[PDB]
């Protein structure tokens, strides 16, 4: 599928991704207005071959996937400038849960119905065989009151089928307070890696994405904001001793322990995305 730029009208800039810019357009070839409103993600012109191969990588992904909670590929656009392709993908009305719940107090059963559908579209990717490695409440998109769907798959990678990791580089931009123990210090991206990230999500959820009780701001609370080069070593051992994110203020007990249970310091002791989908449709069905 090909959209022509020449149909491209920018509304609005929506955000920063993991390689670029995401912009709210209208595309529309009639030029009466009545055009769909997209979603388009650009790689910067001044980045480098690095950042390049990446980002063709996050579109070869995005052009694969095909699920109800995995944000919607529509196409590519042709940009003359910058020499590559721009990622044309629906716009998902409501926008981010980061940007979303702080402003909409939403009721547990809603949240714990996208933790849900986070967790079936999660099963999807790990089924195809990517790693998201990015999952966080930014990263997750409400199309309605009732609907989610996950986005930014510019850290997403493909797992070769006769492994069960894949090797992650020593990154500035990798977002350390969401990762499990065998990533920040092992450098291994397991499947059960994104496990420990939803764990993350469904606390960021559970806070209504309250930035007073962000993942950075509680960590760096029992860390402190002067150890050198050694946040992530500080980071790593206090997770090793046991150390969580404390209970969302009005989470129930059970919910807070399934939590832990994507917190498990050993991997294979964490939940798969599979087998948290009956019981979060269990828990669901409890308190709505
Ligand atoms: O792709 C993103 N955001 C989208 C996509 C489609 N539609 C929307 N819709 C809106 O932003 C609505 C609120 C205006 C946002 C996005 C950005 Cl910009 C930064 C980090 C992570 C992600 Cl996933």
């Amino acid at each position: 599928t090909v959209f022509h730029k020449r149909y491209l009208k920018k509304i609005r800039d929506l955000g920063e991704g993991h390689f670029g810019k995401v912009s709210l357009y209208c595309y529309d070839p009639t030029n009466d207005g009545t055009g769909e409103m997209v979603a388009v993600k650009a790689l910067k012109a001044d980045a480098g071959p690095q950042h390049r191969s990446g980002w063709k990588q996050e579109i070869d992904i995005l052009r694969t996937l095909y699920h109800e909670h995995i944000i919607k590929y529509k196409g590519c656009c042709e940009d003359a400038g910058a020499a590559s392709l721009q990622l044309v993908m629906e716009y998902v009305p409501l926008g981010s849960l980061r940007d979303y719940l702080p402003r909409h107090s939403i009721g547990l059963a809603q949240l714990l119905l996208f933790a849900q559908q986070i967790c079936e579209g999660m099963a999807y990717l790990h089924a195809q065989h990517y790693i998201h490695r990015n999952l966080a409440a930014r990263n997750v998109l409400l199309d309605n009151d009732r609907l989610v769907k996950i986005g930014d798959f510019g850290l997403a990678k493909a797992v070769p089928e006769g492994h069960e990791y894949y090797r992650v580089r020593e990154d500035g931009d990798s977002p350390v307070f969401w990762y499990a123990p065998e990533c920040l210090k092992e450098y291994k991206f397991y499947y059960a890696s994104d496990v420990w990230s939803f764990g993350v999500t469904l606390y960021e959820l559970l806070t209504h994405c309250d930035s007073s009780q962000s993942p950075p701001t509680k960590f760096l609370e029992l860390i402190g904001i002067a150890q050198g080069q050694m946040t992530v070593l500080r980071l790593t051992e206090l997770l090793e001793r046991g150390e969580r994110l404390p209970r969302p203020d009005k989470c129930p007990a059970e919910v807070y322990h399934l939590m832990k249970n994507c917190w498990e310091t050993e991997a294979s002791f964490r939940p798969t995305f599979e087998n948290l989908i009956p019981i979060l449709k269990t828990v669901h069905e409890k308190y709505r």
